[PDB]
C-alpha cells in the first residue's frame, strides 16, 4: 500500500512494511529472480492482494526499471488474450487495470487481475527477466 498523489510526497503506508521483507529473504533462498519468487508473492498477494497501490512502490522498489518494462509486456497482451477466451465479453476492463482491482465494488477482476498478474511473475525469468542479475 502506497499513496502517490500527481505532484506530492510519496505517502507510503509501512506500520508492518516487515512482511514484504519476508517475501524479501525468500527471493534469496532461490536463484536470482527465478520462479521460486512467484512462491512467496503468490501467498502475499494471493492472501493479503494489496491494492493496485503496492504494485507501485512493489514494482519500483521490490523490481527495478527494467523488469518491471518486460514484467507487464506480459500482462499488455495477456490482457488482449485473457479476455478474448471468454472472462465475461469483458465489462470493467475498459478503463485502465488500476481500476478494475481498485474497485471495491467489481472486485471480480481483482482475484482474476490478481492470477495474471502472478502468470507474469512466475514466467519472468521465462519469458521477462533478467536472471543474470534479477
Amino acid at each position: 500500500p502506497v499513496m502517490h498523489p500527481h505532484g506530492a510526497p510519496p505517502n507510503h503506508r509501512p506500520w508492518q512494511m516487515k512482511d514484504l521483507q519476508a517475501i524479501k529473504q525468500e527471493v534469496s533462498q532461490a536463484a536470482p529472480g527465478s520462479p521460486q519468487f512467484m512462491q512467496t508473492i503468490r501467498l502475499a498477494v494471493q492472501q493479503f492482494d494489496p491494492t493496485a497501490k503496492d504494485l507501485q512502490d512493489l514494482l519500483q522498489y521490490l523490481c527495478s526499471s527494467l523488469v518491471a518494462s518486460l514484467h507487464h509486456q506480459q500482462l499488455d497482451s495477456l490482457i488482449s488474450e485473457a479476455e478474448t477466451r471468454g472472462i465475461t465479453s469483458y465489462n470493467p476492463l475498459a478503463g485502465p487495470l488500476r481500476v478494475q482491482a481498485n474497485n471495491p465494488q467489481q472486485q471480480g477482476l481483482r482475484r482474476e487481475y490478481q492470477q495474471l498478474w502472478l502468470a507474469a511473475f512466475a514466467a519472468l525469468p521465462g519469458s521477462a527477466k533478467d536472471p543474470s542479475w534479477a
